[PDB]
């Protein structure tokens, strides 16, 4: 019995399809264990409670390894989902008022990612080398902030639920979709597909060469799953296979 941890929302939806493919094509018995946010699946994998997880990109895994020394590696890529900026109050970042309130994720890699997107969009400039080379930028690394934006750093999962009280927020696509935001229609700015944020299936290092691993990855990287991703998420998630 293969226990795969994932985050409730689009990932869990995809995994219902993968579960079916894994059984029919690979003879695997997959159980999908859902988590509400990003915090626990690596710890649960490290401890043996899971056999794999499928919720993160490589910069996130790298950050987690730096923090906890997890012996966890990628077994293969799943999809990429360009992060968007959302607003209930403005149609463009150019419309932000003086002293506008923004919210971004507060974990090292996604906070860095959000600040880079804001930099790309010309809203801010980070201090030299703050967000590159593996370094992660925070709001304290902002060198230029012409509009004197007030940037809150909040838990990634909470961001959709503060939209009424900020002028814009940078929100991970899994959470945006779960909150009925559509990245291809509602976002006022969007990250490029040429980013390092493809998501992945992670397993314990010691298990990386087990036969079930390649079989599981094959089940995910299947025509059925690609078709589901295309149809269900309308281009906000792009298969990485
Ligand atoms: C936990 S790292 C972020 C994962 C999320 N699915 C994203 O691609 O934005």
């Amino acid at each position: 019995v293969i226990k795969v941890g994932t985050v409730a929302g689009p990932d869990s939806e995809v995994w219902q399809v993968v579960q079916k493919v894994a059984k029919e094509k690979e003879g695997l018995n997959v159980k999908v264990i859902e988590f509400n946010d990003y915090v626990q699946p690596n710890a649960a994998l490290d401890s043996g409670d899971l056999d794999a997880n499928s919720f993160q990109h490589q910069p996130y895994l790298d950050s987690q390894v730096k923090q906890r020394g997890y012996k966890i590696v990628s077994a293969g890529l799943t999809y990429i989902s360009p992060i968007g900026v959302y607003s209930k109050k403005f149609k463009s970042l150019k419309d932000l008022p003086q002293g506008a309130k923004l919210a971004v994720p507060n974990d090292p890699s996604n906070e860095n990612r959000a600040l880079l997107l804001l930099q790309t969009q010309g809203v801010i400039k980070l201090k030299a080398g703050a967000g590159t080379g593996g370094n992660n930028a925070t709001v304290l690394d902002i060198a230029e902030n012409p509009k004197k934006l007030k940037i809150s750093e909040l838990d990634a999962a909470q961001l959709p639920r503060v939209l009424s009280d900020v002028d814009a927020a940078v929100i991970n696509t899994n959470y945006a979709l779960a909150a009925n935001l559509q990245p291809t229609k509602d976002a006022i700015a969007l990250e490029s597909l040429t980013s390092p944020y493809a998501n992945l299936i992670a397993v314990r290092a010691k298990d990386k060469d087990q036969p079930w691993v390649k079989k599981l990855v094959k089940a995910y990287q299947s025509p059925e799953v690609k078709e589901f991703i295309k149809k269900q998420f309308k281009g906000s998630m792009v298969a990485s296979f």
